[PDB]
């Protein structure tokens, strides 16, 4: 009925917990699992490869990291559907944390050594570019696409991108603000990061936070706790409401490169993102 | 009448939301909109052009980026504009968000390559000096002259500079604080931002926030969500009043620059800013 | 197992102090103490030895950073555990501090010098890659596993690895997270940090902190003062409960690595860090089974 | 006549506000105001010169950048002076801004170019040790002198400096703290900062606020808003009173340097600052 | 007799302030102020020396920072001295201040030059690792003797060392927390802050706040304001209590060092700190 909040259900199980850990999406698949066939770069993209001319820009689809999504089922509320108010599982706080940072202390592998004057030193550890964003909701996370350059030659299978969506090749409107340009985050590693971000039109069901460091040997930075509670309430104390029994986890967690022995070539570092979300019933007309 | 604040009106439509999105000018117009006739340049700079001497300073004007405006109506109010008591729109707060900085991520590309050498590694990403500026008031945001050299000759015709107003040439006081350089945002794309800053002496219907951060390869940095709500209000719980019924928006967001593989040609690289106001009608005097 | 907490226990010996520091656990264990043998790295990792190829990654033991952590005992409470209400201790709270960081202004050592033209200016002192966490439970921390390379060859004996839990090699999902891959912080110097990481899943009676600055020559940061208190109480006033008696202390707390003039070979760095923890009596609802 | 501390005043006029912006004083004086003749460097101070030995370091003064300062009247009061009450001018309150740090996105001059090879890239911006300080005080800002070196031979003519208040030349005390080094801040464009800070020992009746960012090359940071007020009441709610009846304001704000292409010869940058400050009337016995 | 703290001491004399500055140990001490002689290198060390091989490292002792202390007297308190009740003098709060950072704004000295090519630019100024510690309390600050290198030849005399504590050589334990390495800030300039730290299993009267950067270049950073109260109560609201009537100030301030044309030799600097201490009287048991 009309979209009216109410009260908080209350009585035996009108709150509830959830939780989730969704695995980056830098570029490699999880599949093959061999680690001699491309598996031991699962967590990690493969390869960048460079444009070869300013109008010939043709990056692999496993060099772009995309984001991670979930969509998670939550318990039955409403048996009859016609009643003038019903009941909705609505989104509280969350509890999410980067997993897995120490393992950037391993500097004893086969990167670029710190001294290459006599390859000598420490396994140069990841820099760079850093990327974390997530969001939980009621509805996919609404995505608005702006890219670097409308003339990039993107992959048409394997990867969705502002062209998958209007049928068309990309305008320069798309290098900034281009309305038309609007997609919804409803599959998990096939919206690639550079391309898609939060819609801030939309999302009025959802609420995302994002963070971005750019450069190329800038240090990573990053805390964990379990401790620390995200309240995903508005300024009137409601938070995301699931209209379709469903909840929406979306995510994308790049630390930076690390980078070969053989002409530089560098690698996407992503690591998980776990989530814990605290839900109750909410009676809405 | 008088300028006296007092109550808050009540009743139907006495609230309102205002949504708009502000993209960058950094130089290159919106058309031609064909990518290899120029658009491709679109929501970033021509290349940078430096002085070829001491005294010979002439920047393109596509190489200067400028402020971003909006002028948006509001639904109208008073039916007897003569009567002692009249109602004026104000705004409470602002969520405002930069979008398209995981944009920055594309380091596939052909720019400067990090391995200079041997010409391999990645495309150098975005970085350097940033600027960040968004105001929303009553009236055009009033702006104050200064500049890094008064000897500089910009163009006398597409862009308004000092000289644009005073019909005279900069003297040397316009490199510090001449209170006879003033201005107002009353176009979009035509006021550069290393001439026209915030009135601090003035902007008494208008509330404006920016920050800057120099340097040459400074790593950029962003945060961005839907949560985040930046009040208006000013100390006595008055946010800024629109004494003609047209809500102005105005801002700036630079990133930084990309650098070419063709003598470090530098080209400024913008974000477009989304706004979403809330407004209130206000009984005045 | 009703985990149902009560009031708070009032009256004599109701709350309590616990102290304790726990030393690093870099590389070099504690012995050999002679400053000749090998003594002189304690408080260090030995020189980090880097693969020789693409599929050859052997770390040596005395290289890898592991785990702190100590088990300490509480005083009895609960003579018969099948009494309907019982107590138990409960941490409020913990004034924790890193110990040592002016130690680093040394710079007047034998380590690659600044002016490397002339062999001069100051020895370098330590930098680059920083790693700060400490916890506090009524259990072990639990542990995830999650690594750079499932392809290291980690010793199989002097630390506890993925495969010492598993009894297998590791998949190419530890690179990633991987249910499986799942310890409990019991053995103080055997846990890696770049293996082990605190689990997000778990550790209902433990509280962590963490963080991380990479690089490598990024200055190190720290502060240190007796007036900050770290509140162990969630968002129900509820502090860590301890089951058995037993207060878990864990930490591991990197400066980063100094530099010899022997061709870059890097050791890590590690300080000491000091814990006092606040206690309390809490009644409780017989949790036992 | 006793610093009692009473009511505030209320009534006609007991409130008032005053307005005024500092120029810098980096080294190059106002005039002339030729931009041939010096006037160029308005708003910079003039080619650093460096010492030529260990024992011969004496800085030319249109290099050192100086205090700003301006002693502003405040309207009349009391009609009869030999009464126990009187009334005194309270400072609350000050919002004050650095305005001009777009200026510094110039990047299209002659200074040192970033790609040295070629003599391309972009002119180098503004960076390098910043330094911001501010006060509003009843008195002029207390100084305690404090050197780098007691050696510095520093002009003896056009500044004051501490051997101009001792008569007498410095001692190795002066490079740490000497209770004997002190001044008050009485002139603008006089004081170098290099040698005058405030005085944590006096400075009864002034607030200051300063920050220092050193470094060669460390990118200069700036924030600028038109909604951000500084408190200037004490932990007993009283702000500095004017017994003289002469508002005092203080401020220096370097930004770093700029490079030109001739041996590195680097020039001091400076921006002006603007005051709001907000006063009431108090009783004072 | 028994430390139970009862109700804050009313009337006359019951509150007190004591200021005082503490000057910095750098190395150098204040004589012989010759600045020929040596003066010219008060407030800071004298050149850093190397060890010559990996078991030979002789540090000179005026090589060496070491911790500033002052013991101050407070006015008299209890007559009547075999009381139930007493009075004691209790630290409430202290302003404290790091003084003459802009003395670093010195770029035209001597120093190694920025750009070594031409022996042009400027005068590099004091950069790398800072350290700030102050403390306040009843009892001198209790110290725990760490050390980078258990082997380190310190000398036997001029400077206080563990050997000087323990009268036996360090031992391997001394790299990390060793028990037995105890000591307590009796003496001004003569205890290392290389070697002794903060005890935080001690100190119950005394309240200590340090911080600590890195690095061999990295920027100083130091802010200053007489607006800033330090808060020296602890969680039930007692603050350190002078046991003995005498009040222990205790301080470090590390700025960075500079280096010279000769062989790239760094001085340490330091910088004094001023203290605002307000004390009043407390009824103890
Ligand atoms: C397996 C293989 O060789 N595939 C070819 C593609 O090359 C691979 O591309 C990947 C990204 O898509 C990675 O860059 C691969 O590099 C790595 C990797 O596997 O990650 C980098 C690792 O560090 C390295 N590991 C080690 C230990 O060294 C591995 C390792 O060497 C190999 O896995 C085993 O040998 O390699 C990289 O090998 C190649 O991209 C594609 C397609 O090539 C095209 C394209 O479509 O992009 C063909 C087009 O016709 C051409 N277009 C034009 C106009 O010329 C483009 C163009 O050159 C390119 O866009 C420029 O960048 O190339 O072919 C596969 O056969
Ligand atoms: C097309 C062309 O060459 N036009 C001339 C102008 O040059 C262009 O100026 C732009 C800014 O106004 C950009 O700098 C252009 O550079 C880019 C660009 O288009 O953005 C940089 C891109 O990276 C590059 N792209 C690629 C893929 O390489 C493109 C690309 O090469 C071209 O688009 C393809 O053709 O180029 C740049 O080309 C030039 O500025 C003007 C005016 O020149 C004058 C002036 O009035 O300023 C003439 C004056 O007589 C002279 N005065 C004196 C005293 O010397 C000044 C002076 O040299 C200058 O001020 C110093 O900077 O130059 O002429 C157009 O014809
Ligand atoms: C005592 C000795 O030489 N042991 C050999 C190992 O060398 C030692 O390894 C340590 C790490 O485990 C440190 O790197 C040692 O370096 C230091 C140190 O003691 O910490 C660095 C100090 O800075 C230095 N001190 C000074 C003042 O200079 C000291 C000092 O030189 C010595 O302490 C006294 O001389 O040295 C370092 O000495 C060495 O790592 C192993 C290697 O053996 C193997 C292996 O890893 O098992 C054998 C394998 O068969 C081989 N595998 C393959 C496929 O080749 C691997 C492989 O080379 C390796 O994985 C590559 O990294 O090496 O041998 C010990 O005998
Ligand atoms: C006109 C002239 O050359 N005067 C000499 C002085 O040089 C000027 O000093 C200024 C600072 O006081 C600036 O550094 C000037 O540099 C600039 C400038 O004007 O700002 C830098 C600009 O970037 C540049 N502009 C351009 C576009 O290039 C301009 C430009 O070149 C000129 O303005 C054009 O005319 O130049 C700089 O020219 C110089 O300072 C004095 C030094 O004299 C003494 C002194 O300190 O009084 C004499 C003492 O006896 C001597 N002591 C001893 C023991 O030798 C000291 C000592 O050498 C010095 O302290 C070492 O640093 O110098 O001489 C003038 O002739
Ligand atoms: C005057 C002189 O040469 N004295 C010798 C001592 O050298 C001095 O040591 C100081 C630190 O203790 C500084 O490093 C001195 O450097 C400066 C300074 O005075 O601060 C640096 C200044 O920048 C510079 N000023 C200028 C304008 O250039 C001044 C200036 O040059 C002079 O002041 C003017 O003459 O110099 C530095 O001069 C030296 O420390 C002592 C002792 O030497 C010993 C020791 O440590 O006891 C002797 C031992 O026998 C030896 N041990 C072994 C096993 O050989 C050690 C060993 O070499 C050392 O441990 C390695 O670091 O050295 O001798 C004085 O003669």
């Amino acid at each position: 009925g009309g979209m009216e909040v109410l009260d908080l259900v209350t009585g035996p199980d009108s709150v509830t917990e959830i939780e989730a850990f969704l695995n980056p999406r830098m570029g490699q698949p999880p599949t093959p699992e061999s680690l001699t066939e491309g598996g031991q770069y699962y967590g990690w993209s493969r390869g960048i490869n460079l444009a070869t001319s300013d109008t010939e820009d043709s990056p692999g689809n496993n060099t772009l990291p995309t984001w991670s999504m979930a969509k998670l089922q939550l318990p039955m509320l409403n048996e009859d559907l016609t009643c003038d108010t019903l009941q909705m599982w609505e989104a509280v706080s969350v509890k999410t944390e980067v997993v897995g940072s120490g393992s950037l202390l391993d500097v004893h592998g086969f990167n670029k050594p710190t001294d290459t004057v006599n390859t000598k030193g420490i396994s140069t550890p990841v820099e760079g570019s850093q990327y974390h964003v997530f969001a939980v909701g009621g509805e996919p996370l609404d995505l608005q696409g702006l890219v670097t350059d409308a003339r990039t030659k993107y992959k048409e299978e394997g990867v969705v991108t502002i062209k998958t969506i209007t049928k068309k090749d990309m305008v320069n409107k798309d290098q900034v603000l281009n309305p038309i340009s609007k997609a919804k985050l409803d599959k998990d590693g096939m919206y690639p990061v550079e391309i898609w971000h939060p819609d801030p039109a939309k999302n009025e069901n959802t609420r995302y936070f994002g963070n971005y460091t750019g450069g190329t040997t800038t240090p990573p930075v990053l805390q964990f706790t379990n401790t620390l509670t995200t309240v995903l309430l508005d300024e009137n104390g409601v938070g995301p409401l699931c209209k379709g029994e469903g909840l929406y986890l979306s995510c994308v967690d790049i630390m930076g490169w690390r980078v070969t022995r053989n002409y530089d070539v560098h690698h996407w570092r992503g690591l998980p993102r776990y989530f814990k979300i605290t839900l109750r019933k909410r009676w809405v007309k």
